[PDB]
C-alpha cells in the first residue's frame, strides 16, 4: 500500500478504517479498507468475492496481502444513504427515488444471493450512493469471510437496528432472508425518516421488534419457540397496523414491505420475488441533486 496515498479517513467500520485514496501511479480514486487481524479461508472467501460483479454492487477492485496486514482497495463512491438521509430530512426523499433505490438494491441482492453470497449486516452506512441516480451495495461478503464482534476495533457499537429476528433469536444457520429482512428496515427508514427498529441491546432490539409486528407464536412463525434465545416469558404484545407504522406508504409500498418483514425466514420474499412485485409496476430512475 504505498502504491497509494491517503487522502481521509472516510469511517469506521467493522473490520477497520475505510480511507479514500489516491493511486500515485495510477492516478485512481478508491476506497481502501484495513482489515484487523492472515488467515487461509478468509482470504479464499474474499478472492471469490473479486468476481462478484455486478452494478449494485460496489467493485472489489484488488486484495493486496502483505507484511501479514490485509487490504481491500474497492470503487469509491461518493455518499452514503445516511448522510443523503439527513441531508434530505425536511422534506424526505421523494418517493419515485426511494423506488428507484429499493429496485436496484433489490437487484444486488438477487445477484449475490443467486450465487449464494450473503451480506449480513446491511445498513444505510455500507449503501452508496452517486450523482448519476445509483445506489450500490458495499462489503457484501465480508461477514463470512471475517467474523462479527460487538464492539469494531475502535469500540463503537455494532448497530442492531436491522437485524434479523432469527439472526436474535440464535439461529445458528441463517439464509439470504437475513438481508432482505435488513433491507426492508431500510425501507420503512427511507419513507418514515426514523430507523424503524432502534434496538440498544439485543433485547430491546428484539421487543422493539415484537411491540411492532407482535410477539412471533408457532402460528406466525412454525419453529419458533424451539430456537435457542426463545423465551416462552417474552411478554405478549400485539401486532400493529401497518398503516400506522408506515404512514405515508401507499399499500403496494405496504404489502411489499409486509412481506419483507415475514417472521418466518422461510416465507420471506425473496429480492428476486421482490423485484415483480405491483409496486415496481412503475418504477424510474431519477438523479439525486447532491
Ligand atoms: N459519510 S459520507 O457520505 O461523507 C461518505 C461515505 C462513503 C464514501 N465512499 C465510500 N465509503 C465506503 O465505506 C464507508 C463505510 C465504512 C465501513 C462501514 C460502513 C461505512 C466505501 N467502501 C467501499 N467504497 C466506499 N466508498 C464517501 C462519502
Amino acid at each position: 500500500m504505498e502504491n497509494f496515498q491517503k487522502v481521509e479517513k472516510i469511517g469506521e467500520g467493522t473490520y477497520g478504517v475505510v480511507y479514500k485514496a489516491r493511486n500515485k501511479l495510477t492516478g485512481e480514486v478508491v476506497a481502501l479498507k484495513k482489515i484487523r487481524l492472515v488467515p487461509s479461508t478468509a482470504i479464499r472467501e474474499i478472492s471469490l468475492l473479486k468476481e462478484l460483479n455486478h452494478p449494485n454492487i460496489v467493485k472489489l477492485l484488488d486484495v493486496i496481502h502483505t507484511e501479514n496486514k490485509l487490504y481491500l482497495v474497492f470503487e469509491f463512491l461518493h455518499q452514503d444513504l445516511k448522510k443523503f438521509m439527513d441531508a434530505s430530512a425536511l422534506t424526505g426523499i421523494p418517493l419515485p427515488l426511494i423506488k428507484s433505490y429499493l429496485f436496484q438494491l433489490l437487484q444486488g441482492l438477487a445477484f449475490c444471493h443467486s450465487h449464494r453470497v450473503l451480506h449480513r449486516d446491511l445498513k444505510p452506512q455500507n449503501l452508496l450512493i452517486n450523482t448519476e441516480g445509483a445506489i450500490k451495495l458495499a462489503d457484501f461478503g465480508l461477514a463470512r469471510a471475517f467474523g462479527v464482534p460487538v464492539r469494531t476495533y475502535t469500540h463503537e457499537v455494532v448497530t442492531l437496528w436491522y437485524r434479523a429476528p432469527e439472526i436474535l433469536l440464535g439461529c445458528k444457520y441463517y439464509s439470504t432472508a437475513v438481508d432482505i429482512w435488513s433491507l426492508g428496515c431500510i425501507f420503512a427508514e427511507m419513507v418514515t425518516r426514523r430507523a424503524l427498529f432502534p434496538g440498544d441491546s439485543e433485547i430491546d432490539q428484539l421487543f422493539r421488534i415484537f411491540r411492532t409486528l407482535g410477539t412471533p407464536d408457532e402460528v406466525v412463525w412454525p419453529g419458533v419457540t424451539s430456537m435457542p434465545d426463545y423465551k416462552p416469558s417474552f411478554p405478549k404484545w400485539a401486532r400493529q397496523d401497518f398503516s400506522k407504522v408506515v404512514p405515508p406508504l401507499d399499500e403496494d409500498g405496504r404489502s411489499l414491505l409486509s412481506q419483507m418483514l415475514h417472521y418466518d425466514p422461510n416465507k420471506r420474499i425473496s429480492a428476486k420475488a421482490a423485484l415483480a412485485h405491483p409496486f415496481f409496476q412503475d418504477v424510474t430512475k431519477p438523479v439525486p441533486h447532491l
